[PDB]
C-alpha cells in the first residue's frame, strides 16, 4: 500500500527553447494511465515556456531552488515570486547546491521550512558521499540531514514534504545504487520518520531515489517496498523519461 | 565628450506579474529623447514576461547573474541558456553575490571573461566596504577588483564591458556617495584603464555609479565628467526611474 508515486525531472542547467518545445511535446503525447505525480523542474528562465506548453494532466512544474524571501538578493528567485507565477513545487538541498553553492544542513532546513510555510510541495534532497559510504557512515549522514530538516518542521508540514535519497556517488556518474542499497536506506529513513515524526506521516511519505536512474533500471528499483519513485537528472532530458514514469506502475 | 550613458534597473529579487506589468507600462509610456541605453534586469523567472511586455526602444533586458556553462548545476542559469532566450546583457559581481553567494574576485573575473566570450554586454560591479573606506583603501580595493577582471580579458573584450562602481555602504542604505566621492573613484578607475588597457578603451568605457541613486540626486551625479550613468536598485522599482533616465541628458 505504497503512497502515490512521483516521477520528477530535474533538467538542471540545460535546455534551449527549441529542445524544450520538442521534449514537452513528447511528454504531452505520452498518455499515463496510473496514479502518479509527474514533476518537471526547468531552469528559472524556462518556467514560463514550460507553463505555456506543458499540458499533460499528470504534471506539475517545480523550481530547482529558491530563497525564502524577496528583497535585495541580486540573481536569486524567492518563494513568494514563484508562488505568484504559479509554481508551488521546489527542489531544495540538491547535492550540487550543498557542494558548490554553500548550502549547509542548516540552510537547507531553513529553506525547506520556509517553503512549507508558503504552501510549497518540497522535494528535499539528502545523501552520502562516496567517502561517507566507504566509512560506513551512510545511515548517520542521511539521518543527520533528515533530522536537521525535521527540526524546523511541524508535524503537519510533513504532508508537503517528499524526500529524495540521492547518493552523491550516483549523481551523473553512471553508477546507480542497487535496488538493495536504495531499499536499505529508504527503509531506515522511513523507520526514523515513523518513530520521530509519526507512524501516519511515515506511511504517507514519498521517499524517492535518484542517481543514475534510467528507463532500464527504474522498474526494478520501484519494485522495492520503500521506494516511491524517482528524481531523475540526465535521463529526464530524453524521451525515455516516459518509461521511467511508466516504471512506477 | 562622454560615451553613451546607461540607466540600468536592477530589480533584484522583487516583483509580481501584476507589479511588473504596471511598471513596464510606465517605462513604455515614457518617451526618451536622448541617446541612452536603458537596461532592465528582472529576476530570471520574470524575463519572459518582461520580454513580452517591454517595448520602449531605448531598453534591453539583462540577467542579474549567470554561470558560464550549461550542465549539472541545479538551480543556476547559464550564459548559453540566456543567449538562446534572447538575453545578451548580464550583471556580474554584484556586492550581494560577492558577500552572500561566494563570488570572489577570481570567480567574478572568470564569469565576466566567459560572458564576453559569449557575446554579452557585461555590467561588472566593483566597490569598497565601509571598513575599507575608513581604512583609506578605496582605491586599492577597486583597482584590485578591476585588475582581477582585466587579467582574464583581451583588449577587444572591453568593448563589451561596463563598470559599475557601487560603494557597498551606499547599497540600499539611504547613504548615497557624494558627487565628489563618486567622481574621485571614476577618475582613478578611468586612468587605470587608460594606462593598463588603452587610451581608446578608457575614453569609450562606461563607468556607472550605483548605491542609493534616486531621481533627485541623479542629475548632480551625472554632471561629473567621469560618471556615465547609473545602476539603480530600489528606485528602479518605482516610476521615478523615468527621471533617473532623464538625468542622463
Ligand atoms: C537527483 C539527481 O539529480 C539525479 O541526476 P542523475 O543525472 O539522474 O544521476
Ligand atoms: C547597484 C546597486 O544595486 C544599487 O541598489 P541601490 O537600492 O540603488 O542602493
Amino acid at each position: 500500500a505504497k503512497p502515490q508515486p512521483i516521477a520528477a525531472a530535474n533538467w538542471k542547467c540545460n535546455g534551449t527553447t527549441a529542445s524544450i518545445e520538442k521534449l514537452v511535446q513528447v511528454f504531452n503525447e505520452h498518455t499515463i494511465s496510473h496514479d502518479v505525480q509527474c514533476v518537471v523542474a526547468p531552469t528559472f528562465v524556462h518556467i514560463p515556456l514550460v507553463q505555456a506548453k506543458l499540458r499533460n494532466p499528470k504534471y506539475v512544474i517545480s523550481a530547482q531552488n529558491a530563497i525564502a524571501k524577496s528583497g535585495a538578493f541580486t540573481g536569486e528567485v524567492s518563494m513568494p515570486i514563484l508562488k505568484d507565477i504559479g509554481v508551488h513545487w521546489v527542489i531544495l538541498g540538491h547535492s550540487e547546491r550543498r557542494t558548490y553553492y554553500g548550502e549547509t544542513d542548516e540552510i537547507v532546513a531553513q529553506k525547506v521550512s520556509e517553503a512549507c510555510k508558503q504552501g510549497f510541495m518540497v522535494i528535499a534532497c539528502i545523501g552520502e558521499t562516496l567517502q561517507q559510504r566507504e566509512a560506513n557512515q551512510t545511515a548517520k549522514v542521511v539521518l543527520s540531514q533528515t533530522s536537521a530538516i525535521a527540526a524546523k518542521l511541524t508535524k503537519d508540514a510533513w504532508n508537503q514534504v517528499v524526500l529524495a535519497y540521492e547518493p552523491v556517488w550516483a549523481i551523473g556518474t553512471g553508477k546507480v545504487a542497487t535496488p538493495e542499497q536504495a531499499q536499505e536506506v529508504h527503509l531506515l529513513l522511513r523507520k526514523w520518520v515513523s518513530e520521530n515524526i509519526g507512524t501516519d506521516v511515515a506511511a504517507k511519505l514519498r521517499i524517492l531515489y535518484g542517481g543514475s536512474v534510467n528507463a532500464a533500471n527504474a522498474a526494478t528499483l520501484y519494485a522495492k517496498p520503500d521506494i516511491n519513485g524517482f528524481l531523475v537528472g540526465g535521463a529526464s532530458l530524453k524521451p525515455e523519461f516516459r518509461d521511467i514514469i511508466d516504471a512506477t506502475r
